[PDB]
């Protein structure tokens, strides 16, 4: 990969956009920062994953640097991002993957450091959000502070794109049933500001509000205030599920809508929209690196404009191969 | 608390609706027949139970009998129905809880050994289907053969009745979040029919095909054919949760829908349709014996016509609870 | 006439023995102090609860006080034990239960405030320690800061004392297959002094260090250096076992072992030891108060000097009720 | 010159002995006999696993037999194992993978239609069994229908051996913190023999009797009459562990004990015994092909005469990939 890269956070993100990049080979991880992580533990985390099992390749710590493949990484441990000096370790672009700093303001102090750009990985009150194979060819060379959305916007914004080109999407109403995360509790415990979030993990099914449905209105302008939705966390590790029920303006057979879906997963949304027909359940998208595919046998019709329309997505993988993605069409662009 | 019941089966059904006759007191269970469970292995299986703790009383084997409280209970061990001598042990009214004898045909077999009416824990393809504050009003002295329908159709029926006598459901889609079931499996194995169904259930969210919202047009015949939808299983050990989609009528703010949901938790549906406005989650309603509990900040309104109502059920507690409802309903008609 | 009792912490541990002084009415709670749960917030935590269900009676927010079943409860929300003013709201005796001020010396900050005795929720490297059944009558007036010990010591002492005082115990070594903690991580997540702690908690067992076999030793003088063992965290949400291996000094038949524990559990250690030759499960004992419960049908000797012996714990409901027992007697000795 | 292998039972052990089969390329496996699972449920089965992930060679059904990677399999539907024709299929050698004919009188039927050897893929009551090496080279050509004894007996065994040869084991007890199985049930279900077995698998640590310990004493027959032990079913969908707490008859540091594991798994246990001193969990495990993996840091010495060793295995691959390569060797020697 030709361009280089920092990765604020050593999170679920910030380890997996690294393994992405490292699978992908399409960018170069050169600097991680992380305050609360040290380089020896930095090494364990990224080797074992309970998820998506040991990583495929090397890795160890060498001179205070993370070496992962052979290449050396440049390891911080500040807590002020606009004191990390991405720019001495060469790193071009940096992922902001911590989940606090997702204002233009938050987000920009890392170019104090000499990062020339930087990727929210997460949603941005104020950034220009972008979804690969919906809207990326809207990024242009003067952005240098990006959303890549979230996992549940970039697994409904594709599928969304389709319908509404072929049939038109008066309205819909989204429900994602969501794998746990790294935000939830493993028992009864404090969550302060969303009460149901810090209910235990393991036991429950929890309902919660998601902004991804009405996003997808900012990334596909003509949806704007046409789509909203809401979410289940239920006890799944990963892998997720978006349930679509909209009403189209064209008349739609269930078999025109799959007809479409497919074409668009063999063309144009290839590697980011899939298409089965196969009687899948969610393991079967674990390491999934699509960012959605729908299920032709999941879904259902009541009439020719009113349907239930199911897409799965690896909530980790999927979108932390987005990301790696929206870097390599970024740099394609410099 | 007067008539005499008889349960064929003592599975998941079998066994909390013996338990919510004790506890309710409604009902006599006088008789429970079972050719694959003996007597000192129901004592067990009806004294401890995972989800919903251990009886409060004695259980015990006492001459060839099951004593509950006191009271004995004939046990019986036929296979085929008809030879089940009902009618001796004094059991009026018959529980088809087997999940196999659902058809008019098959369940009728209980009238040959004496029992008077038999009541299906089951969706029916042919006998009159009932929903307590749905459709009960309609129950007569007439009807011999009759099914409870679903735990699903108890909770989507009573919120349909409501949102369509105030405002009109033009069309609706559901979805249910279900808890996994006895016909599940612990890890991938055979299910044949239905090949989803035989994936491990700990691990995975399994789409499913459900005829409940079909068959809330059946007890509410206004709704014939404008509602359908499916399933999601996940791995929780009981509760579940509806998710309705619907287009209504005339104009509702959300407001005015949680007014009309709350008047009629306090009215005619007190008992059986909840009102909550609290930050809840799946395990508060374990045990809970509401058919549907209407979460009001769960749910979303796209606009006064679009609209996602969610409720909650107990799909073990609730609906066996409502078994024993229906009995005593038709007990004071006789 | 009942002590007046203040919990710092709000907690997993502070909730469930606020819940068992209200339950059983063996002391009054008056003040509760959290610097990060808010009232509003606490009546929520306290109300439901995905492990033990609702709480029975009534819980509301009033005038700035947490109110259960009529009493009003001063809240305090001091980061620093030494300004909490436990004296101004009439706590005697408070219940330190965060986990984080377990010495005598940090403990000790709570009698700056007013408090006339400090009872630590948890293993104390220097303060006296304490299991009900086991050395509580050690308990005198001039100690005002003692800690109860964990879930697991109070699980395995009762049965040691039995075992050790019939039959002797030359050597142990135990294993406790733990339900999941607030310690433990939804998802793979930094943990730093313990990694293994850090791994998703629904996908693992994990191996951890425990001192509660060590700590058997200090309650029991007679064990001191007999004892030691390891713990496996499993995903379930409560519901804990000890598997003690032990070396008998005297022959001891499996049937004089079960005959003994019988014996205990009716006698002198009464509502501390249970035992049970049903077939039970670890849902069994789901909101059981016992501190341990000799399970019969589930041990295995080798010979009659070699055993394996098994204990069930609700580690969150056993050692809950065992703090309020433990005031209960220091009040009784005032 | 590789044998050719007949399987019957296409359930988790058929499944995944055929993946380790072609994943290995040890032995071919030309015929399956399933009476339940047709040739279409058996190209889904095979192509996807919730716990090992899809097959990423080729599967399809093609003239009525099941194609893996090119090799077609004669596919079979026989209730009576004696009415399989193995022989017109070619296949040589059965694995009996059922669990219901584990006699050598039930599992010699296969001699009937054909087969020349019988592997029987659970414990023998009175079969030949063998653990790969531990008593592989006892294996001759006299011996047509043999044991690969249980997935547990092969992860204690080769860990005993290597412990008994060096320091002597004076005795044994065993706990294996075991991952569910096909066997138990989603919820509180019928388990006639085993009552325990029948509670809901997600909600509990369930006890259970295993002869495991016992059949290590039949395979190294120096240890006969020194070990026993029992199992805890947890809610992990694979991975398990043994944890044996054993007496040495020679002093053994703890240092001395992992110096002489290592050295058996880089020698003549090299791919069978495992070693590793990393802070791993189950989840490390997952499709790990060793019979068994020592824990360094999870085990604990009381003294040098008394200790816990822990040890891991992958219930379902290590097995599995032993039965291929019994098969091999019995191979090998014709």
């Amino acid at each position: 990969g030709k361009v280089k890269v920092g990765v604020n956070g050593f999170g679920r993100i910030g380890r997996l956009v690294t393994r992405a990049a490292f699978n992908s080979g399409k960018v170069d991880i050169v600097a991680i920062n992380d305050p609360f992580i040290d380089l020896n533990y930095m090494v364990y985390m990224f080797q074992y994953d309970s998820t998506h099992g040991k990583f495929h390749g090397t890795v160890k710590a060498e001179n205070g640097k993370l070496v992962i493949n052979g290449n050396p990484i440049t390891i911080f441990q500040e807590r002020d991002p606009s004191k990390i000096k991405w720019g001495d370790a060469g790193a071009e672009y940096v992922v902001e993957s911590t989940g606090v700093f997702t204002t233009m303001e938050k987000a920009g102090a890392h170019l104090q450091g000499g990062a020339k750009r930087v990727i929210i990985s997460a949603p941005s009150a104020d950034a220009p959000m972008f979804v690969m194979g919906v809207n990326h060819e809207k990024y242009d060379n003067s952005l240098k502070i990006i959303s890549n959305a979230s996992c549940t916007t970039n697994c409904l914004a594709p599928l969304a794109k389709v319908i509404h080109d072929n049939f038109g999407i008066v309205e819909g109403l989204m429900t994602t049933v969501h794998a746990i995360t790294a935000t939830q509790k493993t028992v009864d415990g404090p969550s302060g500001k969303l009460w149901r979030d810090g209910r235990g993990a393991l036991q429950n099914i929890i309902p919660a509000s998601t902004g991804a449905a009405k996003a997808v209105g900012k990334v596909i302008p003509e949806l704007n205030g046409k789509l909203t939705g809401m979410a289940f966390r239920v006890p799944t590790a990963n892998v997720s599920v978006v349930d679509l029920t909209c009403r189209l303006e064209k008349p739609a057979k269930y078999d025109d809508i799959k007809k479409v879906v497919k074409q668009a997963s063999e063309g144009p949304l290839k590697g980011i929209l899939g298409y089965t027909e196969h009687q899948v359940v969610s393991s079967d998208f674990n390491s999934d690196t699509h960012s959605s595919t729908f299920d032709a046998g999941a879904g259902i019709a009541l009439n020719d404009h009113f349907v239930k329309l199911i897409s799965w997505y690896d909530n980790e993988f999927g979108y932390s191969n987005r990301v790696v993605d929206l870097m390599a069409h970024m740099a394609s662009k410099e």
